[PDB]
């Protein structure tokens, strides 16, 4: 069946108050990001929230000399942003939904996501979250190269720049063949 | 600089009423291992705890073997004196605990990430078993260009035959350096 | 549909005036693996001819084995029938030919993709030796989800004390199954 | 020591006549590509050369198409048969993808990676981004890039920058300011 991979929807990430704040173009696909996964959850498929997760002062992470303080692990900077929030709560106990700490942009590095997701025969990944042009970049490069089929949940993903979440959509369409999709998970032409 | 591999010293692998376990010949490495471990931390070596994690019906162990290692469980606590040492220096940023799912401690964790940023070239591996765990965690570690040490007298093995062709294999194979509990090369 | 693994089955593996023979034990496989290789390639099955290449100061066995298997030598051609095989259907879309620096078949190699690219779920070793490239091209094969079918008849080792651990590793320890040169489980 | 990637600097990628072409940014980047390359090279660095291959329309096949353009061309006459010097066959965009390119680098206790050629935002960035995830230091040599349009080249150039915190050079490999 498939997968769908949420990353990095969280305060830190989204909310005005966020440490490393996308800000309002985050705040935008809230609806449509929580609709999407509560359907993807209903039609069967499995569910992989891929969280950003850092330790006060990480001198060997190669972000600690680029961006300030953010996603704390045991602060409620990790907690994800809107509905999808509420989700979490009322759904992560199930067994097809995952919390998956990751330290690399993309959400194949140094996680077991490619073991879980070929354990369960996947050959699809709906890619959601933020942000358009990094993390979920650098996870449909690494999805491209591991041979998934590749669909984007296009009202889904964002972007702190709207011209990096253009170039990121183009990439993924005309690079890696990926299938671009809307909040009900119809392809868009 | 250097790494230590603390390789599935848990209750379940080790203790008598262990769910899983190897019973006497993991038992007898418990002075050796913990030794070995204290004295890499006081070296100023990183100390990776690669610990096996069980919850699911999708795991390739579940055809296999018996309920072990679950998470939350005692079972998945380290045994003897290297159980004390987690207490003791757990909290440290040079020590880790890593869950993992398969033999090997590269499979599917971010360890090869951890000591890249480190440029750690040498690891030093102990813990159980010889000829699984150990074993899938030194040839993972040979492909990924890392030099290999194993603690002979701290690492054990069901079958002694099992110990022998895995020693063997390091050494002949996988060119890795033998040493013991004070981490000098055997002859 | 599924994929067959030709692990190293060259001249100065197998031969008698090899660089680095297995020597009586290796020869003896001589008609299984080629029937075998047949069948699967008449069923439709992939077939990957994965073979050790020489040419290099930093590579890991330079230290610990002769010189073997040197580029554009006649050691690195397949012996016995299986040469032939290669030579009459080495130019089909579904026979591949590629080139390995470490004991393992997916260490360096676009192995691990050509298969996922072909929707392949379950891989069929054969070769040599049983315990080292085997053995690692399994436990690869293990850590990257694949379904593992190991021909007895096809595999062999210097010695059979290690024939035997590496046939009990993939049995018990990594869940493959054992087929004959018939490609049926053995029971 | 440090290791240069030269990405996909080929006939089809660069000429006129060949295939897939990038066109006129693609061969005016030929005198930087070709001097930081000879530069590397003399400083004692490891130079690898990863070039598509196959077997979009048809280009870089196994062909004239696969030949290095320029000067590059001249460098890989003198020196392709040293032992610093390598050809590398990919079939993904990134250079690390199915290759033994990783394997090579930690064999020879590669820290950093110095990246060079066609195209920015595509080859480039994939391998990029896998170096990223493979912890090395990047060095991207700015004049000895290029992509076949300006504004897919400075979102690859601010993404090195400003997510991988790779340093950008010049092509005497001084760092860009
Ligand atoms: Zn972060
Ligand atoms: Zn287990
Ligand atoms: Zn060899
Ligand atoms: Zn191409």
């Amino acid at each position: 069946t498939k997968a769908l991979i949420s990353i990095d929807y969280t305060e830190d990430f989204v909310a005005d108050s966020g440490k490393l704040t996308a800000g309002a173009p985050a705040q935008a696909i809230s609806d449509a990001i929580s609709k999407v996964t509560r359907l993807a959850f209903e039609r069967g498929d499995y569910i992989f929230f891929t969280i950003d997760a850092h330790e006060e002062n990480d001198c060997f992470h190669p972000e600690s000399k680029l961006f300030p303080p953010h996603n704390l692990i045991g602060t409620s900077g990790r907690n994800l942003y809107g509905d999808l929030g509420i989700f979490y709560q009322e759904h992560g106990s199930d067994s097809r939904v995952f919390w998956m700490d990751k330290r690399h942009y993309s959400a194949f590095s140094g996680t077991d996501l490619d073991i879980r997701l070929r354990e369960r025969r996947v050959s699809t990944v709906i890619l959601t979250g933020v942000l358009t042009d990094i993390c979920v970049l650098h996870t449909a490069i690494d999805a491209y190269n591991l041979g998934y089929d590749i669909e984007i949940v296009k009202p889904a993903v964002a972007s702190i720049w709207p011209e990096n979440h253009q170039f990121a959509l183009g990439h993924f369409k005309n690079t890696l063949g990926a299938k671009l999709v809307d909040e009900n998970l119809n392809e868009l032409f």
